[PDB]
């Protein structure tokens, strides 16, 4: 229903699911991504709910530090939602 | 200075504080609220970073139940910062 909402939901449930994965947490990015866009829905499910968000994580998540990663993906560009 | 940042800070923080506490999250609430204001400040030292966000975390977190709590009080009115 609306592309803001989704981007919200998104990166907390991204955050929130990756906190189940202590010291393995780089390896989830795109587990919890793809679990993420299927909670908060998508415009286009290849896409996922925020692919820039998901493109930050990957480079910046290291294991013990999502916090750090939270901090500096969540206000990032999400891109093309329809390609 | 700002408010609203606070606010965001807090909640986050708090969330991601109550995260190491799986099974058990209801008796850190407090805990990790006050954490929070440690680490995002406070205007009034009693009253900490959001007092609204408090109590609702306190009511409604409940083991293994952190995500529904979030995303219910999250946005939750923080109530007077002052006092
Ligand atoms: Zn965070
Ligand atoms: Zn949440």
């Amino acid at each position: 229903a609306d592309c803001c909402r989704m981007k919200e939901c998104c990166t907390d449930r991204v955050n929130e699911c990756l906190q189940r994965y202590s010291g393995r947490e780089d390896k989830f990015v795109s587990f919890c991504y793809q679990e993420a866009t299927v909670t908060c829905g998508s415009f286009n499910e290849i896409v996922g709910c925020c692919y820039g968000y998901q493109m930050c994580m990957i480079r910046v998540v290291k294991p013990n530090s999502l916090s750090g990663a939270h901090e500096a993906c969540k206000t990032v560009s999400c891109g093309n939602p329809c390609a």
